[PDB]
C-alpha cells in the first residue's frame, strides 16, 4: 500500500463503527424528546407543531418562502383529483445582507418577494404565506418560532432569540408594499417530508444533505414530552447536525475535521453535518490534499497560493472531480486553474482523496438515518417507509446517494425504505402546510 493510501483509509468506518454511530444517534434522540434531559441534549428534537391528517388541504394559492442559504427561494403554489403546480424565482443574498441585521437579511428578502409578485402580476393579491427556515428554531405554534442560533455560516445580527416570524412580518409592514398573511413555518427537513407525502403518503420521514444535513420524522405525541398530549403524531426536527456537540463523535474525528471546526463561524457546533454537508466537503478536500503536498507525496511538495486559501477547493469541484471519465482531463483543468501543474498520479491521487471524504460523508449518513429507521419500527412495532430527501449533496454528487442507499440498507434489516428525490420540496411543502393550516385560519 502507498502512504497516500495509508492516510486516505483514515476516513474509513467499519460496519461496527457505523453501527456505534447509530446507536449513539438514538440515545441522543431519546435525549432531546424527554423533559428531563432536553436542555443538555446536543440532538434537540424540535417540535414542529405539523401534526398527522388524512385531509385535503385548502384549494388557492400560496405563496412560499425558502431561506436557508445564499440562494432564496421564492415559489407560487396553485393548489386545485388535487393537483399542485408551481412558479418559482431564485435570489442570491449579498454578504453585506448576511452579516449585517436580521431587518437588513428580511428587508432584501421583502424585497424579492415584491419583485416576484411583479413579475407574476400579483402585487395588489394578499395571499397566504408559508416560510421554510433552515435554521434551528424553538416553536410556540405552526406561525411562532424562536431562532435558536444559526448554522451553515449565518450570522446576522437580532435574530437570535426573537421570533423569527415577527421579524418576517415587521420587514413586510417595513415595506408596505405589498400584503401577506404568514401563516407557517417549517424547516427544510418538515418541507421536503410534506412536500414528498403529497406524492406517497407513506412519506413519514424528511432529509436534506445539501450546504448542511438534517433529518425531521413523524414522532407518537406520547414521546413528544415538549408538547401536552398523546394522540397522533407530531413533526420533531431532530437539527441532528449538532449531532457530537456533547463528544459523541470524537473517537472519529480527523484532523481535518479539527480544524474544519476551528476555522469555522460556529466553532465546537454542528460536529456531524462539518463531516457531511456540502458547505465543509471541499474545505475537507483541500485540507486533506494540502497534508499530502505537506509531506511530499502531491504535486512534488509544492502547492500554490490558491490551493493554500480557505475555501479554494469548493464542494462543487469534488462532485466534478468524482464525474471524471478516467482520461482525468475535468480533473486537470480544476487543478490548472487551481494554479498547479498536475501529474497523471497527482489526478488520481485528487480523486481518491474526493471518494474518502464523499464516502465517509454517506457512510456517517447513513449511521444517522438508520437510526431514525429503526427507532421508528420500533415505535410502530416488517417497516415499509418512505424518506422525502432533498439537498445538492444528495442529487447531484456521484454515487453519494448509492453509496449512503446501500449502507442505509445494510444497517436497518427488516426496513423496506424508498427514497424520493424532492425537487422543489423544500419550498412546495411549506405551501402545502400552509393550505392545510388554512383551514382552520
Ligand atoms: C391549524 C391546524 O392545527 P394542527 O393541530 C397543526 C398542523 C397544521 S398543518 C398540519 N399538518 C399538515 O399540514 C400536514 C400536511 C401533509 O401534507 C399534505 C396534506 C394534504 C395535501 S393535499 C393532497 O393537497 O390534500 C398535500 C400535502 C401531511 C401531514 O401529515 C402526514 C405526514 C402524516 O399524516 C398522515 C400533515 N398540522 O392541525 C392538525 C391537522
Ligand atoms: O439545511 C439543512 C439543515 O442545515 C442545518 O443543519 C440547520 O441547522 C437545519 O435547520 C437545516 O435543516
Ligand atoms: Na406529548
Amino acid at each position: 500500500l502507498t502512504l497516500v493510501e495509508q492516510i486516505l483509509a483514515e476516513f474509513q468506518l467499519q460496519e461496527e463503527d457505523l453501527k456505534k454511530v447509530m446507536r449513539r444517534m438514538q440515545k441522543e434522540m431519546d435525549r432531546g424528546l424527554r423533559l428531563e434531559t432536553h436542555e443538555e441534549a446536543s440532538v434537540k428534537m424540535l417540535p414542529t407543531y405539523v401534526r398527522s391528517t388524512p385531509e385535503g388541504s385548502e384549494v388557492g394559492d400560496f405563496l412560499s418562502l425558502d431561506l436557508g442559504g445564499t440562494n432564496f427561494r421564492v415559489m407560487l403554489v396553485k393548489v386545485g383529483q388535487w393537483s399542485v403546480k408551481t412558479k418559482h424565482q431564485m435570489y442570491s443574498i449579498p454578504e453585506d445582507a448576511m452579516t449585517g441585521t436580521a431587518e437588513m437579511l428580511f428587508d432584501y428578502i421583502s424585497e424579492c418577494i415584491s419583485d416576484f409578485l411583479d413579475k407574476h402580476q400579483m402585487k395588489h393579491k394578499k395571499l397566504p404565506l408559508g416560510f421554510t427556515f433552515s435554521f434551528p428554531v424553538r416553536h410556540e405554534d405552526i406561525d411562532k418560532g424562536i431562532l435558536l442560533n444559526w448554522t451553515k455560516g449565518f450570522k446576522a445580527s437580532g435574530a437570535e432569540g426573537n421570533n423569527v416570524v415577527g421579524l418576517l412580518r415587521d420587514a413586510i409592514k417595513r415595506r408596505g408594499d405589498f400584503e401577506m398573511d404568514v401563516v407557517a413555518m417549517v424547516n427544510d427537513t418538515v418541507a421536503t417530508m410534506i412536500s414528498c407525502y403529497y406524492e406517497d403518503h407513506q412519506c413519514e420521514v424528511g432529509m436534506i444533505v445539501g450546504t448542511g444535513c438534517n433529518a425531521c420524522y413523524m414522532e407518537e405525541m406520547q414521546n413528544v414530552e415538549l408538547v401536552e398530549g398523546d394522540e397522533g403524531r407530531m413533526c420533531v426536527n431532530t437539527e441532528w447536525g449538532a449531532f457530537g456537540d456533547s463528544g459523541e463523535l470524537d473517537e472519529f474525528l480527523l484532523e481535518y475535521d479539527r480544524l474544519v471546526d476551528e476555522s469555522s463561524a460556529n466553532p465546537g457546533q454542528q460536529l456531524y453535518e462539518k463531516l457531511i454537508g456540502g458547505k465543509y466537503m471541499g474545505e475537507l478536500v483541500r485540507l486533506v490534499l494540502l497534508r499530502l503536498v505537506d509531506e511530499n507525496l502531491l504535486f512534488h511538495g509544492e502547492a500554490s497560493e490558491q490551493l493554500r486559501t480557505r475555501g479554494a477547493f469548493e464542494t462543487r469541484f469534488v462532485s466534478q472531480v468524482e464525474s471524471d471519465t478516467g482520461d482525468r482531463k475535468q480533473i486537470y483543468n480544476i487543478l490548472s486553474t487551481l494554479g498547479l501543474r498536475p501529474s497523471t498520479t497527482d489526478c488520481d491521487i485528487v480523486r481518491r482523496a474526493c471518494e474518502s471524504v464523499s464516502t465517509r460523508a454517506a457512510h456517517m449518513c447513513s449511521a444517522g438515518l438508520a437510526g431514525v429507521i429503526n427507532r421508528m419500527r420500533e415505535s410502530r412495532s416488517v417497516m415499509r417507509i418512505t424518506v422525502g430527501v432533498d439537498g445538492s449533496v444528495y442529487k447531484l454528487h456521484p454515487s453519494f446517494k448509492e453509496r449512503f442507499h446501500a449502507s442505509v440498507r445494510r444497517l436497518t434489516p427488516s426496513c423496506e425504505i424508498t427514497f424520493i428525490e424532492s425537487e422543489e420540496g423544500s419550498g412546495r411543502g411549506a405551501a402545502l402546510v400552509s393550505a392545510v393550516a388554512c383551514k382552520k385560519a
